[PDB]
């Protein structure tokens, strides 16, 4: 609430953008997080 | 927080609406989004 939209067009865009943006964030951020972090854990080689 | 209910009756309705409205939004918006995004991605006719 420190910064928000005061104009009528800005508030209208916020109203019609929440429905899409909230869903996109919720369905995208966890997937991006899990895609990066699923790397190999015990890969490598033994040093004689 | 720019705009909110200031009357006691409006606050009471907000209290009793947050119980049901939030669940309705969270269970309806993703389903509505999914019900529109499913189409024939490769449907079409070959043009010789």
């Amino acid at each position: 609430g420190d910064v928000y939209a005061k104009t009528t067009l800005g508030r209208l865009f916020m109203v019609f953008f929440i429905l899409g943006g909230l869903a996109m964030f919720a369905s995208y951020v966890p997937e991006i997080i899990e895609l990066i972090g699923n790397r190999k854990k015990y890969g490598g080689s033994y040093s004689a």
